[PDB]
Order: C-alpha cells, then sequence, then structure tokens
C-alpha cells in the first residue's frame, strides 16, 4: 500500500482525488501552518522515513520539503516533479502553477501518471480518477466563465499584494499590473509601498486582490491612499487539509474575478 507525501493544500486535493482509498494522503507540514512562515522541524522531517513517494511543486513553492527530505532518513525518496509538463511564467518562476485550472489538470495527470509506475496496481484507477477530477475542473472553469456578459474594458488593470494570481487570471486574458510584494511572501517596506501606491495611481489600476488566508495589514493603507475597490482571493493554505478544498476554494476564487470585472462593467442608461 501508498503512503503519498504532499507539501501544499491543493496538492492534498490532486492526490486525494487521483488515489481515493487505495493510498494514504500525508502533508509533510501541519495544517494550520502558513507554508510561506514554516522552518523546517524535527518531527516532520522523522514522518517522510514513513512514506514511499513525496509529490513536489518544485518550482520555488516547497524548498522546505526539497530541504527536510536531504536531513530524512529516506534522501533519495521517489520524487514526483508535478510540474514537470506546465509552461511557467517568467531565474524568477511564479510557483503558484495551482492557481489555475489548465496548470492543474497536467500536474493531476503527471501525478496519476508516476503513482501508476509506483504502484502498478491502481495505475488503471489512477488514470480513471484523474480524468473524473479534471472534467470536474473544467465545469468549474466553465461556470465561472459562462456568468461573465462582457470582457473586461481595455483599461482594465488589476494589482494583487501577493503574486500568485498570474496563472488565475491568465484563464481570463488578463495580465497583473502590479504585484505589491516585492518578492515572494516579502512584506514591502514603506518605501516600497509608497512607490507602489504611486504606480496604482499613474496607471489608474481598477482592483486590487488582497489575501482572504493570511492578509496583511497595509492593506487599508493601499485602499485609503489609492481609492481602489478591494477584493479577496485565496491562496488555498488556510486550515484543514481535504479532497474537496482546492475545488471548493478555487470556484469561489473564479466568481471574486467575475463579480470583479462585472462590478467595473457596470452599465447605466437615459438622458
Ligand atoms: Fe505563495
Amino acid at each position: 500500500r501508498l503512503r503519498i507525501g504532499i507539501t501544499l493544500h491543493p496538492y492534498y486535493s490532486y492526490v486525494s482525488n487521483i488515489v481515493g482509498d487505495k493510498a494514504e494522503v500525508v502533508p509533510l507540514i501541519p495544517a494550520g501552518f502558513n507554508p510561506h512562515a514554516y522552518e523546517p522541524r524535527a518531527e516532520d522531517i522523522k514522518r517522510i522515513g514513513t512514506l514511499d513517494v513525496v509529490v513536489l511543486n518544485g518550482v520555488g513553492h516547497d524548498d522546505f520539503a526539497e530541504r527536510m527530505i536531504a536531513s530524512s532518513e529516506k534522501p533519495g525518496i521517489p520524487v514526483i516533479e508535478a510540474n514537470a509538463k506546465v509552461p511557467l511564467l517568467a531565474k524568477v518562476v511564479n510557483p503558484h502553477t495551482f492557481l489555475s485550472i489548465s496548470a492543474s489538470i497536467t500536474q493531476v495527470n503527471t501525478i496519476a501518471r508516476e503513482l501508476g509506475k509506483l504502484d502498478p496496481a491502481n495505475a488503471k484507477a489512477y488514470t480513471r480518477n484523474a480524468r473524473a477530477y479534471a472534467k470536474r475542473l473544467r465545469a468549474l472553469r466553465a461556470d465561472a466563465l459562462a456568468r461573465l456578459n462582457k470582457a473586461p474594458a481595455a483599461d482594465f488593470r488589476v494589482a494583487t499584494i501577493h503574486g500568485a494570481y498570474d496563472y488565475l487570471l491568465r484563464e481570463f486574458g488578463l495580465e497583473v499590473t502590479a504585484v505589491v510584494e516585492p518578492a515572494h511572501g516579502i512584506e514591502p517596506s514603506p518605501s516600497q509601498l509608497k512607490k507602489t501606491i504611486d504606480q496604482l495611481k499613474a496607471l489608474d489600476v481598477k482592483v486590487i486582490f488582497s489575501e482572504i488566508d493570511f492578509p496583511s495589514t497595509y492593506v487599508e493603507t493601499i485602499q485609503r491612499e489609492s481609492g481602489v475597490k478591494l477584493y479577496s482571493l485565496s491562496h488555498i493554505s488556510y486550515g484543514d487539509y481535504s479532497a474537496g478544498k482546492y475545488e471548493e476554494e478555487m470556484a469561489r476564487n473564479l466568481d471574486t474575478v467575475v463579480r470583479a470585472i462585472q462590478e467595473s462593467g457596470a452599465e447605466i442608461l437615459y438622458f
């Protein structure tokens, strides 16, 4: 029987939906911890010794896992690189591939394929379940985009605190004008925040996508100084691990974006 290690919350959703009850899904770090903050611990490193495989993002969102494997009782534990077939943006790679439907479909497939070689007695079911999960994801996207009447206007500029939504917004045909955090998971300095606030003003940035999971203080200040409309998105990293979390949280993100586009594209009449 298979014991599969996962690093982030969406990967628990991918692996749980591929295996069903044919394997155990084992989170590497505890639920409740912020994966950006998490500093490898003794008990967590010992757990790797109980695993057979570890499913990694490996593009910059689980470096802690690559480190905790090297100090484990299994330094040469079979590793699955979930983003092996995923086209990335932009040495500076955005690791938030999991906050995109098409990028998730490629990761689910890569995972089910590689798990199939490790457990050949269940490769049939893993392929079978990956097609089932993908269908639920394609429809999730389809329904969100079916609620969008008009495409955003030429002047529809968007900004985000965390550099996590470049992949999500790509599926709407949108680009992020500005990211408030200078580097991934790095809080800006007051000098940095003043320049960002100055750039959102110069470029007439319409909406700002803040964090639901681990919010920032400086958000009210950005909203105050620039008059930009605030909307919140989920990195899918807070609380409990579950099979449904990814598709649950993701559908909300897709409707927040649909809401943000429609709330700008508000049509009036007469006189
Ligand atoms: Fe992140």
